[PDB]
C-alpha cells in the first residue's frame, strides 16, 4: 500500500518505516524535523531495504498535506506527529494543543479532501485517565487525563470518533500505547532525545553511558511489590511490527478499531533498572526521590483483543528491550549526526 | 475598557455589544459573518449610542488577531464566535472542532502575542453531560457531552483551564448558557436564524408569524410534571447584562471564573408554547412528535455562584421573554436586511 507516514523520522516511526518497508510498503514520511535528524533517513533506507520518499513539513499546514495525499496517491495515513513531554505540555499547554489537537484535525481535514480514508493514530494509555482497575481494557469508558498532552490525545480520539459517524466509510485505528522502549535489533537505529530525556530507560542508558550520574526513582512507596511504579513495556520492534500489521488488515473496514497495543504485564522501575544493569554489565547507579506528580503507582494494559483480532502479540522481552537499547546508545554515543 | 467582542454580530453578542456601549466601554467587534449580517451594525449603534469599531474576519486567523489586539489596545476579549447547531456538528464534526476548538485556540495564542489577558467564554450547560442531578452547579465534574458541537465546548473550557494554570496572570470567565431567548425591548433587534430554526422559541415564533405549519414538541412522555422537556430559559438582555458584569468585575482578577448563567428554575416546552400563545394572541399550532436524539427531560441551571459573588441575577420574566421575541419577529418579519 501507499502509506504516510507523519513523524516517520522519530522513534516509533522511524521503526515503523523500516518494517513498513520490509514488507513492501511505498512509504513517504512527513516530518517537520523539530524532534529528529535528516541523518535517520538514510538509516531507514537501508534497514528497510527501500527507499522511502521524505517531505520536510508541518501537519498544520492542511494545504501541504493535501497535496501530498493526492501526489502521492495515498491510501493509508500512520499519524506519528505530535508534541509528547509531559510535564513541557503543563507548562506549554497551547503548543501541545496546537501541535496534537489542531495538527491532527488539519491533517484529517486534508485527508478528506483528497479522499484518502484510511488512518492509523498514536494514542496513549493516558486516554484511561485515573482507573483504579488494571489491566486497562479497550471496553473501558475513558477518564480524564491530568496533563494538557493526556488531553489532547482523548480529544483526538473523541474528534476521530465522530469523524468516523460522520463519514462512515472511513477505517480508523485508534492505538493506546503504553511504554515504548528498546531499539532496532542492529543498534543502528534507537530512541534520540534531545536534553534530559523525561521517560525511564532513556534516562537510564544515559547513566549507563557515563552522561548521568544517578537514576532518580520517584517514590518508593506506592502500593506495588516492591514500592516502585510499575508499567506495561513494549518493546518498539514489536509495536513497529503491531502497526503494520493493524495498517494491513483494518484498511477499507470501516469502523474506529480501538486497541491497546502493550505487552500485558507490568514491570516496576527495579525491574528495569536491574535489566539494564544486566545488559551493560555494571550496576547502574539510582536513588530513590519523592513521587513525581500526577504520577499513577501501576498499570498495564489487556492485549487481548490485538491477539483475537489482529493475531498480533508482542514476542521481545524486557531483557531484550534493554539489551538492544544499550546497544544502540553505545553504538552511537552522540546519537544521530547533524 | 477596551473590548474584542468576537461573534459580536450574532444574537447574543449584539446584544451584550448594546449594553457594553451603554456603559460606555470601547467596543470592536469581530465577525466573519456566516451567521449574522452588517445590516445589524448601526442598530447595535443606535441602540447602544455609541459607535463599536467592526473588523470583518476569523477567528482562525491568529495574525489578524494579533493585529487586532495591539491596534486596538484591548484589555478584554469577549468570546462569541463559533458554530452552534446541534444536530449539523453531528453531521459535520469537523467544521465544529475547527471553529470552535481551533478558532478559540488561535484566538487566545494571538492574544499571548498581544499580551491581552483578560477572557470571557461563551460556553454551555451541555458541559455538565448526562448529569441525574438537577440543577447544575459550577461544582459538579464535567460530564461527557453527547455531540461534537458539546464535546467541543467542553474542550475549550479544558483548554483555557490549562492556559491559566500555565500563564496564571489570566482572568478566564467561563459563562455556561443554558437556553437564551427574547429580543431587545425595541423590537429592532433579535435572533436572526437562517432556513430552520433548531431552537423551540424561534421555532414558535416561526409558526406565529404565519411561516410555519404547527411547532412538533419533541415528546410528551417524559417523567415531568406535564410530560414535556423542561429547560432553563434566560432572556438574552439578562445574559447580556451578566457579561458586562462579569468582564467588568472580573478583569485582572487572576484565574478560571465559572459560572451558570439562567434564571435558576424550569420551564417545560408547553409553558414556553403557551406564554407565546399570550404573547401574539393566538393559539400556537402544535403537535407531539417523538422525543429528539440524544435530548435530557429536565435540566436548569442553579444561579447562586453568579448571585453571590458578581451580585448578578435575572430580572426579565418568562412573559417577557416571549413578548420580545414576538414584538421582534413581528416587526421584522424578513429579520435583518441583505
Ligand atoms: N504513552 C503514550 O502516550 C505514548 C508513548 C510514546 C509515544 N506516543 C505517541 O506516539 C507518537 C510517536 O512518538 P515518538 O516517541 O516516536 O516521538 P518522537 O518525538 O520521536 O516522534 C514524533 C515525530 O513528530 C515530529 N513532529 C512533531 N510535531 C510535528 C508537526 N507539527 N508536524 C510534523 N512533524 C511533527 C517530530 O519532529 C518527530 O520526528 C507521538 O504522537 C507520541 O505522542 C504515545
Ligand atoms: N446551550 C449553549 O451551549 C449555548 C446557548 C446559545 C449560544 N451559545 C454560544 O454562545 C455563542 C453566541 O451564540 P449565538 O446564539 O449568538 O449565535 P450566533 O450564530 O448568532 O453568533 C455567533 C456569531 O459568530 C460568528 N462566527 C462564527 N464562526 C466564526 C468564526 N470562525 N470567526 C468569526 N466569526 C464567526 C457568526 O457569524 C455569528 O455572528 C456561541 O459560541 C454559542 O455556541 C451556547
Ligand atoms: O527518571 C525517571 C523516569 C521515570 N521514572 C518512573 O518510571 C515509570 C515510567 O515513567 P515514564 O516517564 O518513562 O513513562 P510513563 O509511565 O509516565 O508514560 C514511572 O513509574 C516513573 O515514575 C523514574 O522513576 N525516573
Ligand atoms: O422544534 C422544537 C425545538 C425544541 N423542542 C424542545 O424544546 C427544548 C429546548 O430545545 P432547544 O433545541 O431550543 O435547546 P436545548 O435545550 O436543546 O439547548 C427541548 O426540550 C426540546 O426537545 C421542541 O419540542 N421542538
Ligand atoms: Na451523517
Ligand atoms: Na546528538
Ligand atoms: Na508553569
Ligand atoms: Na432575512
Amino acid at each position: 500500500m501507499r502509506v504516510l507516514v507523519t513523524g516517520g523520522s522519530g522513534y516509533i516511526g522511524s521503526h515503523t518505516c523500516v518494517q513498513l518497508l520490509q514488507n513492501g510498503h511505498d512509504v513517504i514520511i512527513l516530518d517537520n524535523l523539530c524532534n529528529s535528524k535528516r541523518s535517520v533517513l538514510p538509516v531507514i533506507e537501508r534497514l528497510g531495504g527501500k527507499h522511502p520518499t521524505f517531505v520536510e513539513g508541518d501537519i498544520r499546514n492542511e494545504a501541504l498535506m493535501t497535496e501530498i495525499l493526492h501526489d502521492h496517491a495515498i491510501d493509508t495515513v500512520i499519524h506519528f506527529a505530535g508534541l509528547k513531554a509531559v510535564g513541557e505540555s503543563v507548562q506549554k499547554p497551547l503548543e501541545y494543543y496546537d501541535n496534537n489537537v489542531n495538527g491532527t484535525l488539519r491533517l484529517i481535514s486534508a485527508m478528506r479532501a483528497a479522499n484518502v480514508k484510511n488512518f492509523i493514530f498514536s494514542s496513549s494509555a493516558t486516554v484511561y485517565g485515573d482507573n483504579p482497575k488494571i489491566p486497562y481494557v479497550e471496553s473501558f469508558p475513558t477518564g480524564t487525563p491530568q496533563s494538557p498532552y493526556g488531553k489532547s490525545k482523548l480529544m483526538v480520539e473523541q474528534i476521530l470518533t465522530d469523524l468516523q459517524k460522520a463519514q462512515p466509510d472511513w477505517s480508523i485505528a485508534l492505538l493506546r500505547y503504553f511504554n515504548p522502549v528498546g531499539a532496532h535489533p542492529s543498534g543502528d537505529m534507537g530512541e534520540d532525545p534531545q536534553g534530559i530525556p523525561n521517560n525511564l530507560m532513556p534516562y537510564i542508558a544515559q547513566v549507563a553511558v557515563g552522561r548521568r550520574d544517578s537514576l532518580a526513582i520517584f517514590g518508593n512507596d506506592y502500593p506495588t511489590e516492591d514500592g516502585t511504579g510499575v508499567r506495561d513495556y513494549i518493546h518498539v520492534m514489536d509495536l513497529a511490527d503491531g502497526h503494520v500489521v493493524a495498517m494491513e488488515k483494518l484498511a477499507n473496514k470501516p469502523g474506529v478499531h480501538i486497541y491497546n497495543l502493550g505487552a500485558g504485564v507490568g514491570n516496576s522501575v527495579l525491574d528495569v533498572v536491574n535489566a539494564f544493569s544486566k545488559a551493560c554489565g555494571k550496576p547502574v547507579n539510582y536513588h530513590f526521590a519523592p513521587r513525581r506528580e500526577g504520577d499513577l503507582p501501576a498499570y498495564w494494559a489487556d492485549a487481548s483483543k490485538a491477539d483475537r483480532e489482529l493475531n498480533w502479540r508482542v514476542t521481545r522481552t524486557l531483557d531484550e528491550m534493554a539489551q538492544d537499547t544499550w546497544h544502540w546508545q553505545s553504538r552511537h554515543p552522540q546519537g544521530y549526526p547533524d
